[PDB]
């Protein structure tokens, strides 16, 4: 039984190499939206015309 | 020259018979409208979809 003192734990060793790149399916922080104001009527039936 | 006094003119004689009926191309006083609020965008291009 090895005692676990306040100095035994050490920080994790992160791997080295080239910096990582974005791999999400779509932009998250830099996304820009073109917005329109849909009224109460004409419910959403087709997305192509909205685009 | 026949003088035209204040009693010479007589009222016009309207024809008699059955009462006249409406003959306009569309209703004028009794017309009823179904109304929608078109926003600034999506300008009027097709009337069938609006109907």
């Amino acid at each position: 039984i090895e005692p676990f003192l306040r100095t035994t734990p050490r920080p994790l060793r992160l791997p080295d190499g080239p910096p990582c790149s974005q791999r999400s399916k779509f932009l998250l922080m830099d996304a820009l939206k073109l917005s329109i104001e849909d009224p109460s009527h004409e419910g959403e039936g087709i997305p192509l015309y909205d685009a």
